[PDB]
């Protein structure tokens, strides 16, 4: 087992040693800060690895995805399913933030602050996009550039361009072949820094440990870390989840779980949403009744942009690091962190091996310190075996919906 | 007749409630510049969508334009036409400047300053000159990066990129049509803004007028701007296109405002230079003589880049907008205002329904606040219908003195 | 003799001009700095045309260049000389930089400096490493970004991007085709401003001899940095590549320069390394029994990619600009002068009339005040005829060794 599937295995040797020396290493004397640099040094340059290639991937896949789009994607079967996929996915991180302002773990105006917000959506230049962001200081107002990534700028831009790009048919051929080629080089480098990632989140761990200062202190909010997502999983699948099932169809959705009990089963077993399809399929369209025309485009589109769990995981864990540094969000840091959770949450599971890239576009979207994501990682592993299961109980649930919204639309195609 | 040109007539619309809107609003109370502030953001808003799309318009566009030009287009007619063309533009652009510069509405050394001036247009970064320029300050001198695009020098390296790409011949294809692609999304991306427009503007106009401080103030400096630009456009054509056409062809140059009456007359009306081709066509090579392998290649390019009443406006509404601010303009200001109206002259007829997208060029070229565009727009009706007139009077000119210039070619071509 | 060639003549035309004019306008009174400045002028826009091509020819070559290798160039006789071009041009460049600092003409701690170097070769952001770098300030510590292009660290990007493409093999061919393209356009451009090279730096000497202060000064750093480039030249070859010679083949290495004695005196004399391949074909393959199968991949390409004097002479060229205006290089400018003098000696070949891009590249890529290349032009000319004897001497002994560790394949193949 431990030639198979070879990167899970050497994350949680690299966690586990990580800890380890840490452990040992603030048993003996107070560290001098320079030698604990120079330990928590290749951490940095797995961050500077993963932050260099977070804007070649925004700008090739929204033009590579946006322009793939075909209106004539069996009808209103396309559009019922789009219309489910990114109500409940906005629905789930706003819960998400919702749920970790309300829990609290980890102890200038509003109207200036959305201003702002409004602002930065549509940028003056794309070139200062790419580093620059805008912030409304005062003494008498005015505008200052302050720094970082603008990437909901530029995340409103490049939407702007494929969509007018998917209109043009084909004569911009040649513009998505290469954009086609520059995904696939920079998915090919995204896969590289992942076989490096081991040694550096190590690293990471041991530098956090090291410098931590009181221990029983950080263990307490990395268990209530892991309530508020449990609690977030839980109140979202379980009550919003079967409640917009019955405002909907208005059936019985009990009889529903009774269903898809063994794709919930299998989806916390192998722990992934990819490889439990032939599981739902036996069960939906064998226990459920649900047309063969209906699954067939609903679930293997939902297996790669309904993620669901990972909206409300990723919303819950931006705002943590937010409260662990002492930051608090304002009222525009809070939309960016819900718009960016969405958007994060389609490419953790569309792009490979790109789990660790979707939550620093969060910290740098609303400029927050990178080096506390290694207390995140060491819990992953006791997480996402209930986030692929948000994800199949999601899928279930379009599944059957869009039947329900499409009966007679497929008793005129049969008859 | 309300359906039909459904863009103008919710621009007048806009302007009209703006303005109502304004002068009822000032009325009331001392208006608090928050609520000031709040009016006035949807012209913001538009401002930054339309100058965020300046920069891929200028690289897409002189790029697909330069290398899209034929040596063989007629032998001699091409380049005697182009001359033309590029020198009545310039000296309907300095003209401009200088009008405004004596008339004045809206009431470091030089040699520094025209040494920065030099420097611009050849800029040491190409990723910096997307978005910074550079300046002389003084105590010893030293050279500093202030901010703001450096138009100048982006212009002058894909000058010479066009020119380079296309003596390369059909082996640069590929690029050419991939920044064809490109140019047709940016000017599909400037067709959508254009309609959100009429919001913008109105919400400008009521911002303006609310925080005016006094309003026979603004009265009389939007009179003397009229009155320099039709000052400008009267001494332009009614002296300089008759004395140009003197002292080349040294033919009467009163009948041949005999013979296109009918074409200048149709130029006021319909108030466009595209749809008035049929008349100056019927008009020139019916009544002066001109051969019709003059015409078919002076006119339909004449009525594109020949725009020299444009130019004079643009030149002139740059300088009035720098003085209504207080701003002076040195020694280097006044040759980039001359050459962006002369290049933006060029542009404003050649991509469709970008007529803000121009000004906004030379007023980010120049560095100057662009919100003080609102009140050029609530006289822009009164002024189209006579910058036309002056575009088709130099068109019929360029005709009438290329045919001159080339009557011995086409003499021994006929015989 | 005039005619042909119609670029050195020119230049050292210019150089002796702009040294006439020089020599005899500071005899006449303290000059005036802004005059100074007015003549000194053509030279600073000659710098800055030819600063703003280094990073699309960077971007376009490596891309050309790294997904146009084949692993299938004659099996191993590929890799053994692409082993041997690329250890001995990194010790001709180390010894450069030793025996610059030994010699010394012209008269934070160590890990923040490396631990900056290895932070720039990695940066968060790729626009901003078009034009930003970052270092350690103190007072606790932090970063701080400076300003200066990052050139280690887009190169360090496009090597991975170039190999990333070069694995995807006919799918990316439309790629290939955009930057070799690219390429050709910006090579042209380049061939341009070195034709207007000769103006330039005709007044960039005049700038440098009117403000020097003193004129024995300079003549001494000018005598020394010609010492210590024949005292690196003579070293290098002499020692180093004999003694590489002997710990490989173990055979005697003075029948071997008994063989390419008339290589190296027409190298000698023509003073260009692309002429002189049929006097080494013919000294080689016919007085050293050197196989054809390796003297016809070997020469070829080593007379593009293998200059090993240029490495010197740009890695001691560098740092003697950096001692004239008294900067102190620290640990991590070393080895940033060490590697960019490795990867530009293999541009300076590759690309046409492409030899004081070069020198700008390093002098940008450490950060150096470019204007004191006026003292290296006007002694160039004197040092190239030996640096090409260097050259082709390097060559020599790499048909010499790829030959003895190709023996027995080629016995097989042959056998
Ligand atoms: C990659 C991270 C860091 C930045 C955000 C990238 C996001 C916006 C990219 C990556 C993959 C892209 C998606 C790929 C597939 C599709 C399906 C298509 O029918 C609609 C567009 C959509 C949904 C794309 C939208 C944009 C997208 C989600
Ligand atoms: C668009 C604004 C913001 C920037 C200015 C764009 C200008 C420089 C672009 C837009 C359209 C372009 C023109 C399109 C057509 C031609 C005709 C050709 O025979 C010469 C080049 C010329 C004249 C191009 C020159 C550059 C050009 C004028
Ligand atoms: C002028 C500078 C700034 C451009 C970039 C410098 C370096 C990195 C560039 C310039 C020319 C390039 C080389 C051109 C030719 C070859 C031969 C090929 O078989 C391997 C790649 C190789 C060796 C390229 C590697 C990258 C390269 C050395
Ligand atoms: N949930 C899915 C797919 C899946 O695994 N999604 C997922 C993948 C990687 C991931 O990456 C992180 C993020 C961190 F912040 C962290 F600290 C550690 C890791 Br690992 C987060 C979410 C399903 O199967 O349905
Ligand atoms: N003159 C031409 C073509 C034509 O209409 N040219 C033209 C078009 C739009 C335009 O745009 C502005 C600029 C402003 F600053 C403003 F406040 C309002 C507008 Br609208 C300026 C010039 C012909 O037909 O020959
Ligand atoms: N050595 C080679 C090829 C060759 O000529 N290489 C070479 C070419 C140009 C050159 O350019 C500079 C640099 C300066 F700093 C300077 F001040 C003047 C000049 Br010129 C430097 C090296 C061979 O033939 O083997």
């Amino acid at each position: 087992k431990l030639g198979k599937n070879l990167l899970l295995t050497l994350t949680v040797f690299g966690v586990i040693l990580g800890a380890v020396c840490g452990g040992l290493l603030r048993l003996a004397s107070p560290i001098h800060p320079d030698v604990v640099m120079l330990i928590a040094f290749p951490g940095d340059i797995l961050m500077r690895m993963l932050k260099m290639l977070i804007l070649p991937l925004i700008i090739s896949s929204l033009i590579t995805g946006l322009s793939g789009l075909d209106a004539k994607a069996s009808g209103r079967l396309g559009t019922r399913a789009m219309v489910y996929y990114m109500s409940t996915t906005i629905i789930a991180a706003v819960l998400g933030v919702i749920l970790v302002l309300a829990i609290h773990p980890g102890n200038v105006s509003s109207l200036d602050a959305f201003l702002d917000l409004i602002r930065n959506l549509f940028p003056e230049n794309l070139v200062q996009a790419c580093f620059q962001q805008i912030q409304t200081v005062t003494k008498k107002k005015g505008l200052e550039f302050k720094d970082g990534m603008n990437v909901l700028g530029l995340i409103g831009f490049f939407i702007a361009f494929g969509i007018a790009m998917g209109k043009m048919g084909d004569q911009a051929k040649l513009m998505v072949d290469f954009f086609n080629i520059l995904n696939e080089i920079v998915m090919k480098l995204v896969i590289m820094i992942m076989w490096y990632s081991p040694l550096g989140i190590a690293c990471l761990i041991c530098g956090k440990i090291i410098a931590i200062k009181d221990l029983e202190v950080v263990a307490r909010q990395l268990g209530m870390y892991m309530v508020t997502v449990i609690i977030g999983l839980i109140i979202h699948g379980g009550i919003f989840l079967p409640l917009i099932y019955f405002v909907v169809t208005r059936k019985n959705p009990f009889s529903f779980f009774a269903g898809i009990f063994q794709a919930w089963i299998t989806a916390l077993g192998t722990a992934s949403s990819a490889g439990t399809l032939p599981v739902t399929f036996r069960c939906l369209e064998e226990n459920l009744g649900i047309d063969k025309r209906v699954t067939r485009f609903v679930l293997p589109v939902g297996a790669t942009i309904n993620m669901d769990g990972t909206a409300l995981y990723e919303a819950v864990a931006a705002i943590f690091i937010a409260q662990m540094n002492g930051v608090v969000l304002d009222g525009g840091q809070i939309v960016t962190v819900s718009l960016t959770a969405t958007l994060a949450s389609v490419g953790a599971a569309s792009i490979p091996s790109a789990g660790l890239v979707t939550m620093l576009l969060i910290l740098t979207a609303v400029g927050l310190p990178t080096e506390d994501i290694s207390l995140l990682v060491a819990v992953d592993w006791l997480l996402d075996r209930m986030r692929t299961s948000v994800n199949v109980v999601g899928d279930s649930f379009g599944a059957g919906i869009v039947y329900h919204l499409s009966k007679s639309e497929l008793d005129t195609i049969d008859s």
